[PDB]
């Protein structure tokens, strides 16, 4: 039934005999290898997976207290938050938005597809609950579209109940223009930032940042070179005990006269200018950036003035140089890591149609799903697991001038990246390999009928429900154990030596919860959840388990483990936007499917469409408008 009469009626269904059915794989030598894997994987994955959750749970229970601490490691020694029954907040909301999208995606759009055509000769083939739902004729490809508009109005509301509750604090007058102008001068800024009726207090004319960089190194060698000439019980191997009063000599002779040396250059270097013109002009000044005084008006201040960035913020270092220089080495950035997308992701779907090639080949050799739609799965979730990081480090080699601006970005970015490699990269690149797939089907030599009728995804639409699993089971098993954490502390307090130390450890693994990253993995995983719902209902189910496991695994990590910590409101409304992206993504995927496939020009495509455009528009005026 699943793996013995399984590969029977698959191996000999069809064998050409179409009076009139579709099927697809309708010219097919007995069976085609680009038939499915059994019922797509959902089987094998699950159970694989499922069990890697029952092992990672169960090498929690005997790891949290024992392992020094590190399951709670944040109830022990020096409630969880405001911006916490936030994140809880969202994820519930997403749970309840998810609730509703399972119940009416199963129902409707399982029955509609299931209704089908195309795929459905074969008995079990993830497919036959994916789009599989002929081309045209099959009128009820409009209620796709017409159920992608339910979610996104769905969401529209789900989210805006959240943000009915995430209470803005009444904050933001930061009296206190920036600015980016010529180098050289000074008071001729404070008569032209006079102009008329202007109260300003003070200027400061940004300069650079050897300084920045030396001090922070010499305060941490500082650190060194006091507390490590202890050792051997002195006071703040032997021979590096010996060679740890030159360290400590280093920092306070190169560093130090480094230091000085730095002033020396301070001057010198010219950069724009901040100014704290204060009272209510700021609004004045800013909007008008114009004329007033000409006299002093030879660089006119052609440039930015932004209101401020509170001095707490401004990363004084990464003033680079603004303009041509930062840009460039943003280009450079985002560039090598979209390289970098590329060449995970392609992995992972290379791995997954490592079989589906030759196309003539039975279906006998499909691969076991464990090969083709587990670990295929799991390297995409792995792989993505580094690009929090990845895209963390990357933001701070941005120079990003704000810090609080920099938190911001990197939230978006990881939302971005993350979104891309799973669901976009995918997409196209299974999309893409299974137009070759079809055409080298159905080559027939001259007739060039690549029926772009049966072009969904190469696995009808299993990577991504394998994504999901994978990504709740295993995945919330990753969040609750947080492997690679225990690995670190367990060693750091191998060789903690002395108990004292032990206990320094103890007192220091206690991150404060990142909700920045995390709504952005949460919301990545929503992402793909939406978008292929409406285009292979099964997802939603094996999605609810998702957030469902996962507001479990975060009121578990938000307490036990996980410091309380207190965000700019701003990280909980750039989620309930990217959740926005999301339900926009599925209108996006829907048609993008409807294009590839069911033409170009047909009532269906067209529909899809408008939706889209006017979708993207609206949504437009709510950013720029608004
Ligand atoms: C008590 C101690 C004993 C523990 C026993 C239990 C052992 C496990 C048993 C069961 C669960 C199985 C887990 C497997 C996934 C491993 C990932 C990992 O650990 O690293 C990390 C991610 O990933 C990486 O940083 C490296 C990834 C490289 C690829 C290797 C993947 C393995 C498959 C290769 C196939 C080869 C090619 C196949 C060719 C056909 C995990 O980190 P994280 O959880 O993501 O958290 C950080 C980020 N986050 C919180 C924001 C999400």
């Amino acid at each position: 039934l699943w793996q013995s009469k399984a590969v029977s009626i698959r191996e000999q269904l069809g064998l050409g005999d179409r009076p009139n059915d579709s099927y697809c794989y309708n010219s097919a030598k007995n069976s085609t290898v680009l038939q499915g894997v059994t019922f797509g994987g959902i089987p094998t994955v699950l159970l694989i997976d499922v069990s890697c959750f029952l092992f990672l749970i169960l090498v929690f229970s005997i790891i949290r207290r024992r392992f020094w601490d590190y399951g709670r490691i944040a109830l022990v020694s020096e409630w969880c938050g405001e911006d916490a029954i936030h994140y809880l907040s969202f994820q519930r909301h997403i749970i309840f938005l998810l609730v509703v999208v399972s119940f009416l995606s199963l129902c409707v759009i399982l029955p509609v597809n299931l209704s089908g055509d195309l795929l459905d000769k074969d008995p079990y083939s993830f497919g036959r609950t994916t789009i599989a739902n002929l081309q045209t004729d099959n009128d009820l490809l409009w209620l796709h579209t017409i159920f992608a508009v339910i979610y996104l109005f769905l969401t529209v509301g789900f989210m805006r109940h959240h943000t009915q509750s995430i209470k803005y604090k009444e904050e933001n007058i930061t009296g206190l223009p920036r600015d980016a102008r010529k180098e050289t001068v000074e008071s001729h800024f404070r008569d032209a930032y006079p102009t008329c009726e202007v109260v300003d207090v003070q200027l400061c004319y940004n300069v650079a940042k050897l300084i920045y960089l030396c001090k922070e190194k010499k305060k941490t060698e500082k650190s060194l070179t006091y507390y490590t000439n202890l050792q051997v019980k002195t006071g703040q191997a032997i021979s590096y005990y010996t060679r740890m009063k030159d360290r400590l000599l280093e920092r306070i002779t190169e560093e130090e006269r480094h230091v000085q040396d730095q002033p020396l250059g301070m001057a010198f270097v010219t950069f724009q200018e901040k100014s704290m013109a204060t009272y209510i002009l700021k609004d004045f000044n800013a909007c008008k950036c114009q004329p007033s005084s000409h006299s002093r008006e030879l660089y006119t201040s052609k440039w930015t003035v932004t209101f401020a960035a509170d001095p707490e913020d401004i990363c004084w270092k990464n003033l680079s140089i603004q303009g041509l220089r930062w840009w460039l080495q943003w280009l450079g950035i985002n560039f090598t890591l979209f390289l970098g997308l590329f060449f995970l992701t392609t992995p992972s779907i290379i791995l997954s149609t490592m079989d589906k090639f030759n196309v003539t080949k039975p279906i006998h050799a499909l691969n076991n799903p464990i090969i083709s739609q587990f670990f295929p799965t799991l390297l995409l979730w792995s792989f993505s697991a580094l690009l929090p990081s990845i895209v963390y480090y990357s933001t701070l080699l941005e120079s990003h001038w704000t810090k609080s601006g920099e938190n911001q970005i990197m939230m978006t970015k990881v939302y971005i990246f993350l979104i891309f490699m799973v669901l976009i990269l995918p997409s196209l690149g299974l999309t893409s390999l299974d137009f070759f797939f079809r055409w080298l089907f159905d080559k027939t030599s001259s007739e060039a009928s690549i029926r772009l009728e049966c072009v969904f995804l190469p696995d009808q639409g299993a990577f991504f429900v394998n994504y999901v699993i994978a990504s709740a089971f295993i995945g919330n098993g990753m969040e609750l154990l947080r492997l690679p954490g225990l690995i670190l502390y367990t060693f750091r307090m191998i060789m903690a030596k002395t108990a004292a130390d032990r206990r320094n450890v103890k007192q220091n693994q206690a991150f404060q919860y990142e909700f920045g990253a995390m709504y952005a993995w949460m919301l990545c995983v929503f992402t793909v959840i939406v978008a292929y719902s409406i285009t292979c209902p099964i997802i939603a189910p094996f999605g609810l388990i998702y957030i469902l496991l996962k507001h479990m695994v975060d009121r578990h990590n938000l307490y036990f483990v996980y410091l309380p910590a207190k965000l700019e409101k701003g990280i909980h409304f750039a989620a309930v936007n990217q959740a926005l992206a999301a339900p926009i993504l599925c209108l996006f995927w829907l048609y993008f499917f409807s294009f590839l496939r069911l033409g170009m020009k047909a009532p269906a495509t067209l529909f899809t469409f408008l939706v889209l455009l006017l979708t993207i528009l609206v949504c437009l005026a709510h950013t720029c408008f608004g």
